[PDB]
């Protein structure tokens, strides 16, 4: 009955509304979760949750990340109407705002309900609307009435929706990026026993808005390898070729060897790629190999780190990324906590030292 | 009889098929061509070949800087037709992609010859189609097939194009950016006779995917002084006008004052760009100035390392960049070896200072 | 190991440059090669190859056609700059064109390697350019040294490409049409031991640009029953639906029906498409039937010629045709040899009558 655990801290964690910079609901709980689990645990400058489990040998430093942060949107003006307006936080496409129902909350504590809305038809085109022509209505008849619900310009919205099950395996909710990823991490972080290597776990900030909890984290404790766990595009929709898929749900975790933007984002380290792969078969862990031509997960700036780091990416295949109807499926979940703590479990001081390379001279 | 040495240098590095993150073909060879020249010498984590020639005086550190990668692309997709679908490595543009000849390499060691192919005219508008039509023809029927040829998803692949003449100055090939600037470092290290200042000698990985080999290996070597040497574009071909060239082949190197993005990309530090005109001129070396609204090379973040560094760049003009056709004038390479053996022979410690600044209090 | 011995006879002759007009340099080996399985051999008026096979009976004749040359570029000016600019010799199309290398011969022997380039992307459309907004680069600065290099208006440019394997069946080059059906007709002249009627090899000239000489060399043979072999069109590739391939690769030689224009360029002789046809099968030779609305061959003007001639072709499928990048079957070459063997051994002067036409009266 392992799907029900999931299940129940997945809705803990996506019923927790903390779009980028934002965090702090969420960051509290993770915290609280982790904390058992690890020799040391602290919050950084930004937000980020660092636990920390020393493994027994001499050994190394391997790190594993996960962010927190959700898509948003920022209410920037208050019409006199009584109507909010808003710009986005990260990556918000229009076709997912139409006809939603959305979270408001409140600088201080609070939560109001808002309906994102739109121009009726009479004003034949449609033509998805533009981000300056949407609204929000909380139902209220001015900016008197606004201000008095506590609600002020800067408080954050959010997608209105709660994890609901699609048959037996797969499940909806709005900021699966990265919850589940965080799951996933605290999910492998239970089923740990010692380790040679010492293990940093973080859940990160901010990544939405381009990678930079995961830049500043990461700085501070550098290890020799990190592994990021993002969520990836699946495309096995139908009206797809079975070229443009990516992923499929059900079929495992990815890991990664390439993503976005020309390459560009991250090509993995091919020794820990290759370290990865080699786990998941022997272990007989069903995977999928993630290259794609789209998007970038935390492992893009810290391989950029310092000297470099060895880094790679166990991906999550989801559905409709960045929607409110985002689609996970549990199975890929399962064998994603497999897989990490495989890889930390399997990691060794020796191998650990290929990996920052010779000395000919 | 020095064209002959370059062009079989160059013969032996562009064979080498190395795009982006698969460097090791050309990661080898560097490593052994580099070895005598120099004092200390490795390969760090991400695959940086570093070499180090400790000079006479306690002086300084001058790093210089070229990439072993190359643009290329990832079969993404096995069809079960047996061809194979691909994305690109860094900047490809598909007019170069249309009925090209390419090399595929088997994730074990092995090459195959294959067809860049399109749907037939019959399917009036031309129109470059795009990446996802594309499809890459091994002469397979099967998925099966492929598979027994050792060909997987991940499997890089890449022009085929091999050096040829063209005249008696100028020579094609796939591949020159930028392995003839790691020729031309290369071969300046040889005519290299010693100096005040520690030179370290760097062919970097991951440069036409961003930058990302030379953002790491400078920061652990961390120099006062660094030079880039990548290639340019040379627009001095027909139908566009002379202010818009931007460079002549067989004009000399281009000594780079500000490249891409409205800026941005690199303005290089004047006091380097100084410099290396004043030797240039001095040393009668032909040379050019490189002032462009388009590009960038491995400067561009080795300038914004630590407190920073002052940095320069020596490129050589290109025609055709990122084609299996480019083109290259052997004496702008001769004169780029001239300009990078003068500017390492003629660095001093105290001209290394002038360059981090007073302190007036 | 026939494999490896037509793979030879093609390289031989696709290594020759020999577009329509200048077809000299195929022209002279053909003959060679010809030689000792003919009777009689002559090069008629436009340089025709003719070998003449006198069989045992009165009988009657029967000739076989294959065109020699290829489409290419004439260079029509000579730039100062020191590029050529070009024209097309017959069905070359401008998407075939871009970043390709060429090479470019010389009026007296010699041979330079070119490359035909594009104004960069910066002067958002793409849209295949125009011949007219195309050069070639040779390499050089100027008119003067161009013509230095013995280059003169008129000298033809070829694609250079020489013959690659893809797998195991199938191979690539430049010039498949109509090399590939030389090297067929050629080889089937090799395998053949006699036959009661007389038989006409012929090795045409100026096919690419519309059935020149293919129309002139029947004229003075003219024999009862001629056959044509040519490629032929090969959609099997992705994104296009089975009902459009109209051949695949490694099923067989194609038997034509009807090609082109609505019709009209052929419909060929039923009662030679019939025969062939029942040879191929109680010979089981697996073959094709070539139904096309694209596209003409050599018989099209040869069952024109005086009275009429009873005229089919074999014609061998290719992929890609007109590019650097055609792809052929070696197996569809193979039977392509046994089926013209076949036809010519099993032609008998009784069966040359039908064909011609009882007279009522």
């Amino acid at each position: 009955e392992w799907r029900g655990q999931y299940i129940e801290l997945i809705k803990k964690l996506t019923s927790l509304h903390a779009p980028s910079g934002r965090e702090d609901p969420v960051k509290d709980l993770v915290a609280e979760l982790m904390k058992s689990h690890v020799d040391k645990l602290w919050i950084d400058v930004w937000g980020n949750v660092v636990g920390y489990r020393k493994g027994s040998k001499g050994s190394g430093k391997i790190m594993i990340a996960a962010h927190m942060d959700e898509i948003g949107l920022f209410i920037s003006h208050i019409e006199d109407d009584g109507f909010l307006r808003v710009i986005p936080i990260g990556g918000v496409l229009e076709r997912t705002l139409l006809y939603q129902r959305v979270v408001v909350r409140t600088r201080d504590g609070r939560l109001y309900r808002g309906v994102i809305g739109l121009k009726p038809p009479h004003v034949e085109a449609q033509k998805v609307p533009e981000l300056r022509e949407l609204f929000i209505d909380v139902g209220a008849s001015s900016k008197e009435e606004v201000e008095k619900m506590g609600i002020r310009v800067g408080d954050i919205a959010v997608f209105d929706r709660e994890v609901a099950e699609l048959g037996w395996n797969r499940i909806t909710s709005k900021a699966f990026d990265d919850r589940v990823g965080v799951v996933v991490m605290l999910k492998a972080l239970e089923m740990l026993e010692k380790h040679d290597v010492d293990v940093y776990l973080v859940a990160t900030v901010q990544e939405e808005v381009g990678l930079k909890g995961a830049k500043t984290s990461a700085y501070g404790i550098s290890p020799d390898v990190a592994l990021a766990i993002d969520v990836t595009i699946a495309s096995d929709v139908p009206g797809v070729a079975k070229s443009e898929w990516f992923t499929r749900l059900g079929y495992g975790p990815a890991i990664k060897i390439v993503d976005g933007r020309n390459a560009g984002g991250l090509i993995a380290h091919p020794k820990v790629g290759e370290f990865l792969v080699s786990i998941a078969e022997k272990k007989r862990i069903p995977y999928q190999l993630d290259v794609i031509s789209g998007g970038t997960t935390d492992a893009s700036t810290i391989a950029l780190n310092k000297e470099g780091v060895a880094a790679g990416t166990i991906s999550i295949p989801s559905r409709y990324i960045h929607s409110p109807v985002e689609v996970v499926d549990l199975r890929d979940l399962y064998n994603a906590s497999l897989l990490a703590k495989a890889f930390i479990e399997e990691a060794t001081p020796e191998w650990i030292q290929s990996i920052k390379g010779v000395v000919i001279k």
